[PDB]
């Protein structure tokens, strides 16, 4: 699949939650933004007038794009990989409650696992990974990534 070829990426949340406080909101998306930022070359900023390279969106069921929200549980969310327009746009299901911790569904560790995808990786095997498919609550204050998310985001971007 394709890579951003710009080192520079703007986000733009398009529309909050209702669940969580606003300030809760941004800096869920924005320290999940520095976990990628971190480990690459990607700097992240978040704009508020045109248009982002990704769009953070909460939507519910059928949301104008081909893949329909199904409701609580099952899909937490999707992500479209590097690319113009909807490329690299991430979509949060508003049928899910967001949480700042463990009371719903992490926000946080959701919008790490969905910007993978934005940046351009797939699904991990591994257990511990961030990219595995399997949505679990870890303690956000001991959060890392690992070897192999780290491997898969630095063959993409070094
Ligand atoms: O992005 C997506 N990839 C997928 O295969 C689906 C289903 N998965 C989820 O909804 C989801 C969201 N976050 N996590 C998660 C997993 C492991 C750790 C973590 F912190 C978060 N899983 C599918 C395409 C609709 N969406
Ligand atoms: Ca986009
Ligand atoms: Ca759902
Ligand atoms: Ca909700
Ligand atoms: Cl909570
Ligand atoms: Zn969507
Ligand atoms: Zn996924």
């Amino acid at each position: 699949g394709p890579v951003w070829r710009k080192h520079y990426i703007t986000y733009r949340i398009n529309n909050y939650t209702p669940d969580m406080n606003r300030e809760d909101v941004d800096y869920a998306i924005r320290k999940a933004f520095q976990v990628w930022s971190n480990v690459t070359p990607l700097k992240f900023s978040k704009i508020n007038t045109g248009m982002a390279d990704i769009l953070v969106v909460f939507a519910r069921g059928a949301h104008g794009d081909d893949h329909a929200f199904d409701g609580k549980g099952g899909i937490l969310a999707h992500a479209f990989g590097p690319g113009s327009g909807i490329g690299g746009d991430a979509h949060f299901d508003e049928d899910e409650f967001w949480t700042t911790h463990s009371g719903g569904t992490n926000l946080f560790l959701t919008a790490v696992h969905e910007i993978g995808h934005s940046l351009g990786l797939g699904h991990s095997s591994d257990p511990k990974a961030v990219m595995f498919p399997t949505y679990k609550y870890v303690d956000i204050n001991t959060f890392r990534l690992s070897a192999d998310d780290i491997r898969g985001i630095q063959s993409l971007y070094g």
